[PDB]
């Protein structure tokens, strides 16, 4: 039974126009900020990284909340893996000379200048109302409705770090040909500190590869281009994302589900895609059965405390050090109740 699932997808489709207009406001303000940022010597090669839920056509809800990524090409860089983390690194070289705190590029000094130019650029913009919310990377408020989370990401056209070597298991699904082509693409580093925290580390980002895989997702090149070749991959991800957002909303006044994100759902989704490489395993008629494997796999990750990063196999997103067992058990309790009662949180 996919009735309640198909119902939700129709309601989610109704949010498309509001999200689209709101994205229009954000594209306006962001194109402006990038024009002003490009003036500074350090942020010369700055550009918009067209990655995220919106460009991947999976932005389910919240038109008043957008995340934007700013790429900055860095020339010949050297990475030093921090404390065997496989995801966190120090950026060494091998225009950013001003931000070097030794031989290591400072995340803090880099972000400070970024925050400084952005702060300076939002007072000069009078056309639309734009306010900047203080740091607690950079958050804007367009008109007085839309919030924009702005992330800075370094771009490296180098070969991917060794920790990714056994990641991106798309060979039997998307082909080895595609895996070779994808790994030839750059890789990003977002400033994220790691526990000790180490406020000088950078985390690996493959937002662009997630987009490529989501927007060209079948074994067949003509997947979702004809009546006979329609699949339910994207619809399963949209439903998983919506399941977490609804439960997170239902229990906001509890605080358990705070540490869970759409990235956990997306990672689990790519794992299920690897397990079911055939387009025939994703038939539109089988949506109920397909979403049930997604729910089921996700629950196994919660129980076993094992959700490996799709690109970095050794990095566990569901580690006890990141999410406490009692929180995973609450999320399990709720998802199982929902599945058992024909998803009451959907019509909610
Ligand atoms: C909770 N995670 C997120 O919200 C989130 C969003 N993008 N992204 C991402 O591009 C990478 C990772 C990540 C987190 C830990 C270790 C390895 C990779 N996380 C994210
Ligand atoms: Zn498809």
């Amino acid at each position: 039974g996919a009735s309640k699932l198909r119902a939700v997808l129709e309601k989610l489709k109704l949010s498309r126009d509001d999200i689209s207009t709101a994205a229009g406001m954000v594209k306006g303000v962001v194109d402006h900020l990038l024009l002003r940022l490009k003036c500074d010597s350090a942020f010369r090669g700055v550009g918009l990284l067209n990655t995220g839920s919106y460009y991947e056509h999976v932005k389910i809800s919240a038109p008043n909340e957008f995340d934007v990524m700013f790429k900055l090409e860095v020339p010949r860089i050297q990475l030093e893996e921090y404390s065997n983390t496989r995801a966190y690194y120090f950026v060494k070289f091998k225009p950013l000379s001003q931000f070097l705190e030794g031989e290591i590029l400072s995340a803090s000094k880099m972000l400070s200048k970024f925050r400084k130019i952005i702060k300076e650029e939002i007072n000069d913009i009078k056309d639309t109302d734009v306010i900047m919310k203080r740091k607690r990377a950079v958050t804007l408020l367009i008109s007085e409705k839309i919030s924009v989370d702005i992330t800075l990401a370094l771009e490296s056209k180098s070969s991917w770090p060794a920790s990714t070597q056994e990641g991106l298991r798309i060979q039997n699904w998307l082909s080895a040909k595609v895996r070779k082509q994808l790994r030839l693409k750059p890789f990003y580093l977002v400033p994220k500190h790691a526990k000790e925290f180490q406020e000088e580390t950078w985390r690996l980002s493959f937002s662009h590869i997630e987009k490529e895989i989501l927007n060209n997702h079948g074994k067949s090149k003509t997947c979702c281009e004809n009546k006979e070749e329609k699949c339910c991959r994207k619809d399963c991800l949209k439903l998983m994302k919506y399941l977490l957002e609804q439960l997170k909303e239902r229990f906001k006044d509890k605080k358990h589900l705070d540490k869970f994100s759409s990235y956990h759902v997306k990672t689990a989704f790519f794992h299920v895609c690897t397990q079911n490489p055939q387009d025939s395993q994703w038939d539109r008629k089988d949506l109920g059965l397909c979403f049930d494997n997604c729910v089921t796999y996700f629950l196994q990750c919660l129980r076993t405390e094992k959700l490996e990063n799709y690109f970095i196999p050794e990095f566990n997103l569901f580690s006890s050090n990141l999410i406490d067992k009692r929180s995973k058990e609450f999320l399990t309790k709720q998802i199982e109740y929902e599945r058992n009662n024909e998803f009451p949180v959907f019509d909610e």
